[PDB]
Order: structure tokens, then sequence, then C-alpha cells
């Protein structure tokens, strides 16, 4: 008949109502947001005055001993960017309402994946794709902290948001999916077409997942298409595969999971399986980023900052990030020192 008095649905979530006013404080306006964890509301918060975003947690035990290990992640991460300058999403409260665990972060504008909807997936400029890229390796740098250490482990375009509709600043949203370096409990992880190949491998993995994604995110918002769109993970590791090559036999030899994609042979080399796909390595980033062809699909012909020797600084930043090897892959230091970045 009734889910907690009146206030939910079968599915556990709040019945959000236009108009409703919570604890003499926030005003709801609408829903922005729909999940798994539950409901995200834009409501105003008379009391500091100003617009928040507040994540309001399914009533189910579940989701709220979930939502209270984002909590303490969120928690940890303010009081080492408690001047917030390291684009880190701050969890200002939060507070139990009607049995819902209701977050409140801050209001931000459009995600990444807006922003290429609105170019009909053709994508954004190098010098936008630069000011992304310098703020995401600031903000792995800061998750790199050795007090920290937490790898987001879903990071795609639609979890990083802009600050403001009108300026280049961005903000990591959304660590539900995260966790803090340590033993490997979890194996199925990040968005498939953001999923590094150690994941994909079933091998150990640390923060270098997260610059594979960022890699594969960077490229990205540049052409606008995904650049390992999966359906699969097998169609997702042979799409990675068409670009960088069959993986080092030291690393195959090391896998769980190779023979998932691959075929070791009596002489001891890697092959693919047969499942149509181009050969190994033969899809190169050179001819998808357009280095020399005016960028992807000729659209940046004559642009300022869209030169050959701009764009090799682009492509060689992005082959580190998508090394194979996770131990020798580029660190959040290093890449923010690299030559693009001048
Ligand atoms: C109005 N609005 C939108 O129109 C779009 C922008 C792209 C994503 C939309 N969202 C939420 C959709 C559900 C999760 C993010 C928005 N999120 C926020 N803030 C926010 C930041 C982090 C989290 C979180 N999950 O940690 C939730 C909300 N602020 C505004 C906002």
């Amino acid at each position: 008949k009734v889910y907690n008095d009146g206030y939910d649905d079968d599915n556990y979530d709040y019945i959000v109502k236009n108009g409703e006013k919570w604890m003499d404080r926030y005003e709801i306006d609408s829903l922005i947001g729909k999940g798994s964890f539950g409901q995200v509301v834009k409501a105003y918060d008379r009391v500091e005055q100003e617009w928040v975003a507040i994540k309001i947690i399914k009533n189910k035990k579940a989701f709220l001993n979930q939502a209270q290990i984002e909590v303490r992640l969120l928690e940890l991460m303010n009081k080492h960017d408690t001047e917030m300058k390291y684009y880190i999403v701050h969890l200002k409260r939060h507070f139990m309402f009607r049995n819902h665990l209701c977050l409140v972060f801050e209001m931000l504008s459009y995600n990444l994946y807006d922003l290429l909807r609105n170019t009909n997936f053709r994508g954004v400029s190098l010098n936008l794709t630069r000011k992304f890229a310098q703020q995401m390796c600031t903000a792995l740098l800061f998750l790199a902290t050795p007090e920290l250490s937490i790898i987001h482990c879903d990071l795609k375009p639609e979890n990083i948001l802009l600050c403001n509709p009108k300026r280049s600043a961005i903000k990591i949203v959304d660590f539900g999916s995260s966790c803090q370096l340590g033993q490997r409990i979890y194996q199925y992880i990040q968005s498939r077409f953001y999923r590094s190949p150690e994941v994909l491998l079933g091998m150990p993995y640390d923060l270098a997942i997260d610059m594979w994604s960022l890699g594969c995110i960077l490229v990205e918002m540049h052409t606008g298409e995904p650049l390992f769109s999966g359906a699969n993970e097998v169609d997702q590791m042979n799409k990675i595969v068409e670009v960088l090559g069959i993986p080092p036999a030291h690393i195959l030899d090391q896998a769980p999971k190779a023979r998932k994609f691959f075929e070791k042979l009596p002489d001891g080399t890697w092959n693919l399986k047969k499942t149509e796909y181009k050969p190994p390595g033969t899809r190169k980033l050179h001819n998808i980023l357009g280095v020399e062809t005016g960028g992807p699909g000729g659209r940046r012909a004559g642009e300022s900052g869209h030169t050959v020797a701009d764009y090799l600084k682009f492509k060689d930043l992005i082959l580190r990030m998508l090394d194979y090897d996770p131990k020798t892959r580029i660190q959040p230091y290093y890449a923010l020192q690299h030559s693009f970045f001048k």
C-alpha cells in the first residue's frame, strides 16, 4: 500500500515534490538526476543563501552503507583540499531526512558529455582540451597524495562537470565507485569504454587505471567520439589492440584472463582469438587525431593552436597515458611537466 508512510515508491526512492521545504532550510526546485544510488535534486539553501545539489540516497541498507563510504572519502579529501584548488567536488554537509541520507554538494554546470552533445559529437578544441587535461592531471595528482591514495575508479565525461557554464573550470564528481588503494577486492570495475587493460586482463591495479581513463577521455573531448567504444570486453580489447597493438608478452604471461582475448602459440607469442578489426596497431592515433590533416574530420584546419607541432605534443602525452604497462604509465606529476602544457 505505502512505503515509508507514503514518502517512498516501490524503488525505495523519495517522491520528490516541487516547492517542498525540508527542515526550514532547503527549498526543493526539481529533479536534476537519477541513478542506482537514488536521486539528485536542485534546491536553494536558505541559510547559506545559494543553490546546491542534493543527492538523496534510497531508503535501503545497501545504498546507505555504500553512501557513507562515499561520505568518508569526500570529507577526507575536503580536509586536504580546504581552499578547493584541486578540482574535486565539494561535499558541504550531509543529513538524514525521513530515513533518506541526503548529501549536499555544490551546484555545478553542464557535464563534458553535454558539451560533446552540443557539438553533435564532433568535439571541442585542443585549447579547451588542454585546459581540461591540465585540471584532470592536477586532480589526479591530488588523488595520488599518499594519505589519500584514492582511485576514482569510474572516470568518464559525464562524471566531469564545469563549475560555471561560461568558464573552463571543472570539478570531478561521483565517488560512489571510488576506493582507496589496497588489496584487490573488486575486478569488474570502471565504465567499459574507459576500462584499463589490466582490469580487462584480471591483473593487479592501482592509481594508474584513472590515467588510462583520462587518456581515453581527452581524445574523446577532441574527436567527439569515444576512442574505444566496446560493446563487450572482447570488442573493448580488440578496439584497444587496433590502436596500440598486441599487449607485451611479459604482461600477457602474468594475466589470468589473457585467454579471453588472446591465444598463446607453441613458440610463446600471443595473437588475437578470432571472434572485422584492423590489424594490431594500424588504426594509428596520429590518423585518429589528424595531426597533419587539420584535426578530426579536417575541421580544425587553419585554427590557431592546431598545428602539426601542437598535435604531436598532445599525441605524445596520450600515448604515455595509454601505456599498456601501469608501472611505467605516466603519472600526474610528470604529465603536468609535459611539452603539451607549455
Ligand atoms: C544541474 N546539473 C545538471 O544539469 C547536470 C550537469 C551534468 C550532470 C547533472 N548533475 C547531476 C546528475 C546526477 C549527478 C550529477 C548536476 N550535478 C551537480 N552537482 C553534483 C555534483 C556531484 C554529485 C555527486 N554525485 O557527487 C552530485 C551532484 N550540479 C548540477 C547538476
